[PDB]
């Protein structure tokens, strides 16, 4: 069953180990799923894998979703057997304490807990203070520097959140980590798969790219854009979903009310003709679409749209609750509609339409 | 063999926050059916297992089976739950954590959440998020969709935290060690005494108390039922293995069970304290002298029962208690079991009267 | 007449003098009203009176409502004729200034006003500061320490708010002091009265108790629980009503029915008993508001811990502005609380009660 194989892919992706800089396990999963569906596979030297579905040489459509997740890296082993760490990507410190993580050593996976000094051994005026991430560490159950070393831990070893994947709300809502942005990778992979399976023709060549190192500076996007030389780009990301009580204007999108379209973000102002194109394609296809704006965040598009002489680009999003944290939620219905939408766009992105954007 | 570890796993994974301990105490009753001579209860929900011997002295061993948790305080119009805490929680360990709510329709999963910091003014992002301003997200999109899951005000909530063993079988990881590990010890002590026909000049009341984390409530009522002549309370100790100091948290995980020499709720009977120290030394069981400047135990109530009851707290050092996931040493646990057996062997009427 | 006699009782209770430790006048009023309705009267040595309506020896149902009210006590007489005072029970300082009080001396009632230093004789930076209760005093119109003494005042003399009882909103809403928790006492007394008057049978013995010293540490509840040895307890209290323009911190609304407390700082209720009350209310079509008091306690905090434990639940009348000179509550809510408690008592037989534990 394909619905099984899809959900099995989703589960495997969200449960895979792949923080920024260490995405090889996740991109291997992507290659394997796509062996029977991509006409060719190209890579960048940072570790981004890109799947090509052939059609007309031009225009080249780049779809990108980053497979790196926010994570950590071992910065030292203390004499008592605790690990210090640096963050990989943007974390809010207040979601870290008490959380389970797993470190990948040469000897395998080692489990631990993010910890700090307990407040009752601090002065009364220091207990009301937020604990900064610089003062946290990871407890792996070791009782000495040696016992810690026996587990295989070395400075520079990568760390991810520990967070199992499941579905809740009677099959409607997915729960787990790394939705940002493996759900975007999931969408582009499923789009390409479906186009082949149902023989859907498209007047263009599609480059579906699982980029690396987005969360640390849009690094894989820059190098993948160089490799591809795209004529138009659809970046798939998550949107911060403002479903939480308290205003509306800072987070327009709601989980379950359809994919989002980003009208402005700190890294890019979208091409306006292309924006209007997506809005219309969605309206015509009756796919609900939420206009969104990310005042203080960026995307792979920030680099892609600046490739060579420029590249018209838009960001399309799945509203997700609690990103950049151990566990988030998103709607499977929104995801499905994002897949539908992207297919409809690709169907209609011929050379003439694309030249009309510039 | 598997049976002990299967019990440990089942206990630490059971649902049982303060006031709602029935599932956990059912697990205890079932494990102990073949080992206890009799079972008495208090009306709060504490179950107590009796291993018979001489009418007097009565030895009370107690470990509380309630865990810190939460309770649903409302459903917001958008489908989020507000909650009150059950027991003492540090707010800084809450955000982003998985919980599970027990409704009339079954278990409902959720995540502790707050307003995201990028929707707040710059000066409010550096502020700690207080628990009063948090809520639980269960994936609902409206007050109704939330109601469909079965949630009602007053429904109990626990942390979601699987049990496993790490460090090559040496260290247990999970929730609710405080104080199901204490319950685990007293149950295993009673089991072993029966299995190996170990005689004891006394009657032993092994009690799985309720509602410790909210005010030592089950201990008071269980003490009334039992009328104990001496009490051994089993608890966890906050383990100071974390970098940065020593004097505020004397105990270390893996260096043996602890003996509490002073806490906010009780100053132990001194003869009894010396007795335990000697029994441990003689039996070659490592024992860490401990002091909990700002915490209490079931003993706080037990030792005040009727005319008084000599009592002492014996502890397993545990890292990260009152949080979703903690760690303790299986070796320490084993030694706590050994120690308690040796004590019970030697607590005859004469020794016990000599404490007072 | 009975509706008159009821309202006359309500008025008399809310207007009676009875701060924590000095509840004798109010408990006398209760004894008098209940002479013709209780089968027996037992007391504790703190001053709690308890009225027994006989039936089956067991189970024993304890209903409790405290008759002490928040108040004050004279802590000194200043050389200028002003009184300093300590609080009896929890008061918010911001509701005290400018308020009328009455002090009970050996010579009788002496009226006064809570006062402080006026802000225009303070430095500019001290006027924006809240006046703490420690810096307040009571003005009784005296001009010297001697003129004050003539009124009969002594250190240790009790003080209550001055606050007449009336009904407003076309007879719907009661206004006055001490609703916490004389309204609870009113309910249990009216329940017992009505059960006798209408010959309503109940498979149990009912102990209706007017406890003392709740507001200073649940003191009368502990000692009354000892005397009674109850098998199940229904504590009647007020609920802070959140009708003022944070829904989750104060769930209850005045006029939307009695409340049922699902959690409070002093007790987590027995769960079977909680479900029982919810169902009895639903079946009897009595509106019932699920409530939670994150930072307050009740007589139940002590009662449920008596001996081996006692399953208990708190039932509440939503009241606005408790622990202040004047509050409001709904007579309709009160009536429904009386109805509810009767329905519960009817159904609390030995078998049901043993099923809670
Ligand atoms: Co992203
Ligand atoms: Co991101
Ligand atoms: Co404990
Ligand atoms: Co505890
Ligand atoms: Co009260
Ligand atoms: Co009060």
């Amino acid at each position: 069953s394909n619905a099984d194989k899809s959900m099995e892919l989703m589960k495997t992706l969200m449960e895979a180990f792949g923080p920024s800089g260490f995405e090889r396990e996740v991109n291997a999963i992507c290659k394997e799923y796509m062996e029977p569906y991509a006409d060719e596979v190209v890579v960048d030297k940072l570790g981004s894998v890109t799947f090509i579905a052939k059609g007309n040489d031009r225009p080249r459509i780049l779809m990108a979703g980053h497979t790196d997740e926010v994570g950590f890296i071992v910065s030292s082993i203390s004499k008592e057997g605790y690990l210090t760490f640096n963050t990989l990507g943007g974390w809010w410190s207040q979601v870290l304490l008490g959380q389970r993580v797993v470190v990948r050593t040469c000897k395998g996976m080692v489990h631990g807990i993010i910890a700090s000094k307990p407040p009752h051994i601090l002065p009364p005026d220091e207990r009301k203070k937020i604990v900064e991430a610089r003062d946290m560490f990871i407890d792996i159950g070791a009782t000495s520097e040696e016992e810690a070393e026996e587990s295989g831990v070395k400075v520079g070893d990568p760390i991810v959140p520990w967070s199992p994947f499941s579905v809740i709300q009677n099959g409607r809502v997915a729960m787990g980590k790394a939705f940002d942005d493996r759900i975007g990778a999931f969408v582009l992979m499923e789009a390409i798969r479906r186009m082949k399976d149902q023989g859907i023709e498209h007047p263009n060549t599609v480059y579906g790219s699982a980029t690396v190192q987005e969360e640390v500076g849009l690094r894989g996007a820059q190098t993948t854009a160089h490799v591809v030389d795209p004529d138009v780009a659809l970046v798939l990301e998550v949107d911060i979903a403002g479903d939480v009580p308290g205003k509306p204007h800072e987070a327009l999108t709601k989980m379950g009310k359809g994919p989002g379209l980003v009208t402005y973000d700190r890294s890019m102002i979208p091409n306006q003709p292309l924006k209007e194109f997506v809005i219309n394609v969605a309206k015509q296809a009756q796919i609900p679409l939420q206009l969104s704006q990310m005042s203080g965040g960026g995307t792979d598009a920030g680099r892609i749209h600046m490739n060579r002489a420029g590249c018209p680009s838009v960001v399309i999003t799945i509203p997700t609750r609690h990103i950049h944290s151990h566990v988030g939620l998103l709607s499977l219905k929104d995801t499905e509609n994002a897949i539908r939408l992207v297919i409809e766009l690709i169907k209609r992105l011929d050379l003439e339409t694309v030249e009309g954007f510039t």
